[PDB]
């Protein structure tokens, strides 16, 4: 029916590590996607190698584009610049196909599971006011990453000093808020075995909901199994990684507690779809991650469909308001579904003009 | 001492899918290096993102500076255009060690296993009946050949294939035994295009031909448990490897008795550094190697490390006895005669850029550093 | 190129244990190995089946050449005579491949992974005295191994009272210093598997960083790897075994938190690298052991070269200084990178005058 | 009561690989035994470190002391110098028990298993067309022959077979097939020589010919998984651990299912103490055993354990029809008439060296403690 | 060379349970064996099924006549009437075997590993009490078995208040004795999977040796496997299980902690050596059962052989002297190498003249 017509990008020097897509179908609709990291590399995807291949495409085989761009010769089976692109692009495929539909991009996927989600906030000062201020505002969870400086000196060892100076935060929102917040812990892929398990097994006394991607890195599924196995802590896991193949081996592995994704890089919504199911078979949880706005709406469409979703990562901080007309509603640590067709977000008409903007076109542009 | 001064990509309109990098050091040296595909996003890599990374550093640091490499925060674990670029910038760096040494790579990786590799030869000249081909590789000396007649059918579907499409895919292969019988191995590509029936369909029926080994059977071939499978049902041998990357995929590979050969290029698998990492692993399972051949620099990289490798048994190459745009680019090839690749002497890699390819018409040439 | 031209080796009646190396280039260059242990054996390993195997050869092909002298017909995938041979002889190969070069040994290698690296210090009285020194001294660990002579009693069984006695020392140190120094229990590999978990289990409330060796002996796999399950310690392996085979075996196994290398054991230089690599992929941590000055000298090297090493075993007693021109630079518990080209140190000329030295050689010296 | 006294090596320039140990009792007895390869090296274990161990220890504690001597702080778990040095005391050691009790060696082990054990002999003679071969062996009543035509190729790279030099290598096996059917077993020897791939084409294409074993494939035999997946591939029948030591070997290889029969060398695998366990081991998973045959002394005791382990089926010789080496040097050697071998009835193991050795020229005789 | 001439048993109407077994060869000497439980049916297959095997053989093929004899059609691998049968007989043959060599039982089998042995002694009124005298007659552990009463009940749960009255022995032991004496808890075979690891995790802080026989029965690897793995209580199996295959099971497995064994009821002397060197091979610690003099001596001398022995199971309360000539020497909860030829004991020539005592012949007695 409406086939895809134009692909447009968009850098800004002031966010140098975003870019947004834009797919143009003939029927005057266009569609939003956005990735992050690696941003030049990703728009040189887009136009030397995506764009050939789907310019001329009927924009409503979504799925089946992403087979394709998923399953390049070289770059599959991991967030690489190719496999960002094609989550980027797949996110606007869905915004269209709600778009044409009239309903928001989760009932597209097959529905909501929920018409709402509590979301987290994402601390070396004091983490304990911290922690006040966000159970004032109503959330329930937490996330902190001060054990990150310490792999500077080597991700293979943690000196018992540096130990203790990264469990401090957790203490003081322990003595500040006792029970009233979550608290996790992120590693951000930085450490060892030992530091890993070291750091984790210190967490015990803190009662923390997740430590997250505790490996470096989280590809390495045997290491993270004998972690979780040896040490007993919850483990969440899946932020930069991406396809159903390492995400079904994390799970079938017994790695994890908690299932993690970025749907930006992960393969995009037709991947993290199949990741829910995943995740359900296995009974496992799922949070959504959250770079720019897109991320975050595409996020929180996929945390209101998965079966097993609990929460969905908030900025507090997120300028995301100079960029797209509409963000997600939070009331009192509570997202709520969108009730505009599509992804329910676009790019402000301004963003085009906006200085030293780098904005480069494939096909015929409206 | 001697630190990295300035990164160039050198990108020709000819070879769109080919980049070449180039990484001086303050010592008046330059490294070569090269990767295949994407070669505008592995550009916009080196620059955006490896230049910064690298300029300053002391170019000797050649296994840390990998490490970093390969470690990105997204990407890591394939042969994304990140990895690619990690890839052709190690290959450039290795080849300053056995510069500033005065030794041929693979002596600087820490020795030849060998003097020499048998070679089979798929691809020749300047545009990259089985039994007339079959005859002269023999007369030519080469011990082995491949050949890839089954792709075509997948392009109708990758999860079945027709009895009919079968029979005729298998017709290369009567051909190529019915004029040289014994005296030619032959190895089947598949270039990781099927599912798992069509691929041990195809395997099974491959038996009567005593194939060496079938290559990249499953889409793709991080489907460890698919091909583990396969290899199990048929006992057919299984070639894998060519356009994963990193230590870890090669590592599960092994360890789940998914394949007889490991393949692996090195413009794609994470470069020598991870390659020769690649190699012990091989070592350690008592499997045979080969390294896989896109430009003249993964040719003389492949060709270090199969001389380097304990278990390599083979290199694939450009056929020795057709000039090839190969010798367009570069000073040096390596020297092949009758099925066999000589060590190099050389120092360092052994080949670099022609003066005149800089200059070619419509090169994209970036730079990064302080270009001498 | 330059080929192999003689082999010596050195023993000294005061140092019965010791045996040194070296090979002679016909460049005028000479390479120095060493090994411990049965040093009669090894200089019989060394001239009778050694040197009419590498005379003659090239000498810059020492991967190759270590791949025959690890693989003889007998005593393969052990710390055997045979393979302590092979050891010395890699290490005195690739000193050579620096000097021939003009860079340090880890650089031959392949690089620095980092400029330096932290070392320990390797009781009975007062171990939080010592305790005390060391921390004052810089020291981040030190090692004991005070359940040595309850195994001469019975290596399959511990006494309640014996295993109060040996914890004695450190319940001392952490009553002296508290967490400012790490611990590592060292069991050299005496014991049985009831035996070792029962220390194991008791050492839990001294939260020791490591217990190396702790069952009878490290090749039993299964039975480290059940103790490690049982009793969640930390365990470090290694020290007494060679080749990757072994190692790979451990690894996967499950069986290990810390990888111990002696590079003079493990089949040397070339072997421990391959190891470095293995310990990598499993994103275990590394240290490498410490016998004579040269064993030191190329455990640094390695040190500096692993991805995943966190310590090197210095000693303090140690005559190193009687024999060799240099020894690394220790500063505040941290051994520094060597800048001298090669292994950086060599026998002092009146070594080979000295009182009742044995000295043998093969080939033609100079 | 009776005290080790003194220990003794012999050495003879004439059969440099060999070794042969005595071991003096307070008694007046003196224990023999043996090892092979790296005898300079075996020669100083025994003088730096077995002796010091052994001197004044009672003789009668046999196990405890191979114990000990099997546990060195280095060299364990391997047919390492230490190990084949403390393989030859122990047969010394089990040499006196027999002697002191009047019984011959395997009696003193606990008793015969067999009165006799077919044998199979792969050497003759003083210097140590197959169908002709074959023939005659079969007239001297052999049940079983080994052979090991594909060695020499290895030596060209023992990680690839060609076609056509496995042709040649399975010329042999025809030419026995052709003039005796079967008449008589085949055994393949492969010397740990090759890599996964050569081996498995090896052992595939031997299917034809009924091999009763293809003989340590794997270079080397510690590489259990590798073997394991080898058997499991092509269901080969293998054989393994002849240069292999220590129960933990043994018992690895007999639990990954990896080998169909168990050979040990009873002067490489730790000795009769270790080979009872050994025996032990292989009788619990019903799998079949045989000793592997060096110097007389290593026969002699693999004969015994042969006569006692309960799945020993073979016992490798020295043809019984042609005078041999061994003669000159022992007064006895295992009667072997129409391819069986006869329990011995002598006490201890059965064979001495004789009074001229010691006296023989340019011998190297080195002893410690206090001999008589 | 000496055959065996014929074959005596010995039941007395006193000992129920007790057999004994002599064996004579044409040389004129006599081997004794023993074996406990069924006694009649032991009779009638020594007599009906054993004797025609035996008589006329070579004694000295002792191993291939335990093959045999432990080899029945029916019966074999397991403790039956069949192979305890066979356990005495071997025994009685390697008694002779050292009476003919003229040495101690445990020389012939090989020699000794040690030249004593620890042995345990082997309550519901005041355990303290007995604790206190057993401590100070030198005694290193001790095992009682307060829970069986409970078992009769069902074997398939224990109340919370029958629980705690069965720990209050090991309470009373701790409070009186401290740490000066192991503690092993028998639990005879009697409990199922919930029932044994109730009573193993409640036993925690009691600090016991082992616990053993914890499930009904011990054939049920799986059961016990996954109850050492969920509780990580130290345990001990094997008094009646019979054959090396069963015991290589559990070995395995990693089912057990300690390995125990019966030498009248595992197969004999001939197959406990073997089991000895299983337990050798997983580095497990071994101690030997002990119902008859023959039993205990029997065990001794397996106790000192095994290289991994560590106790040997004695009584204290046991009327041995009134049927045999000489029992072991024990010194201060140590039991010493025996220095007499051959199993060093046999019964007492009025034995036979016992009122009421059953003895059948086959052969022709001398």
């Amino acid at each position: 029916l409406p086939r895809i017509t134009a692909l447009r990008t968009i850098r800004l020097p002031e966010r140098p590590k975003l870019i947004w897509v834009e797919v143009e179908t003939e029927d005057g609709l266009t569609g939003l996607g956005e990735t992050f990291r690696g941003a030049q590399a990703v728009e040189a995807v887009l136009h030397e190698q995506t764009a050939p291949a789907i310019i001329g495409r009927a924009a409503e085989n979504i799925t089946s584009i992403s087979s394709e761009l998923l399953n390049p010769y070289v770059g599959f089976g991991s967030s690489s610049a190719e496999v960002r692109a094609a989550s980027a692009v797949d996110i606007a495929l869905w915004d269209l196909a709600g778009q044409r539909a009239g309903v928001p991009l989760h009932v597209a996927l097959g529905g909501a599971a929920r018409d709402r989600v509590p979301v987290y906030a994402t601390f070396m000062r004091d983490a304990g006011v911290l922690a006040e201020s966000l159970v004032a505002e109503g959330y329930a969870a937490m996330k902190i990453w001060p054990f990150d400086d310490f792999a500077s000196i080597t991700p293979h060892h943690i000196s018992l000093t540096d130990l203790k100076d990264g469990l401090e935060p957790f203490r003081k929102i322990r003595a500040a808020v006792g029970q009233r917040i979550e608290i996790m812990c992120e590693l951000h892929s930085l450490w060892g075995t030992h530091a890993a398990a070291r750091i984790c097994n210190a967490l015990a006394d803190y009662g923390v909901l997740w430590v997250e991607d505790p490996i470096a890195k989280m590809d390495n599924i045997p290491a993270v199994a004998d972690l979780r196995r040896q040490t007993r802590a919850p483990i969440c896991g899946g932020e930069n990684l991406a396809g159903t193949r390492r995400f079904h081996e994390m799970l079938c592995a017994d790695a994890i507690d908690f299932v993690m994704l970025d749907l930006t890089w992960c393969g995009g919504l037709s991947e993290g779809r199949k990741i829910a199911a995943l995740a359900e078979t296995h009974a496992r949880p799922l949070a959504p991650h959250x770079t720019g706005p897109v991320a975050l709406m595409a996020g929180l469409h996929l945390a209101l469909h998965a079966p097993t979703a609990i929460f969905q990562e908030v900025v507090r901080a997120s300028w995301y308001a100079d960029l797209v007309d509409h963000l997600p509603v939070i009331q009192e640590g509570i997202a709520l579904a969108p009730t505009r067709p599509g992804l329910g977000t676009a790019l402000l008409p301004h963003v085009r003009k906006i200085a030293g903007a780098v904005v480069r076109e494939s096909g015929k542009p409206r």
